[PDB]
């Protein structure tokens, strides 16, 4: 059926930046606080833990591991 869906709807086709590393952002992750950042960035960063950088918005461990191993 319909699983993986990302956003997709955008305005343009480029690779915004990051506020957590201080270049193009590699993946570009729209956070539930209304930012984004390097996919890495934020599911483990040097300076961060499961938390956003410019709001430190608590992110929940779904927003990284969804749906079971194997569908
Ligand atoms: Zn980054
Ligand atoms: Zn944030």
């Amino acid at each position: 059926g319909s699983s993986g869906s990302s956003g997709n709807t955008a305005p343009s086709l480029t690779v915004p930046e990051c506020a957590i590393c201080l270049q193009t952002c590699v993946h570009p992750v729209s956070l539930p606080c209304k930012h984004v950042f390097c996919y890495l960035c934020v599911k483990g960063a040097s300076w961060l833990g499961k938390r956003c950088a410019l709001c430190r918005q608590e992110i929940p461990e779904d927003f990284l591991d969804s749906g079971p191993s194997s569908g």
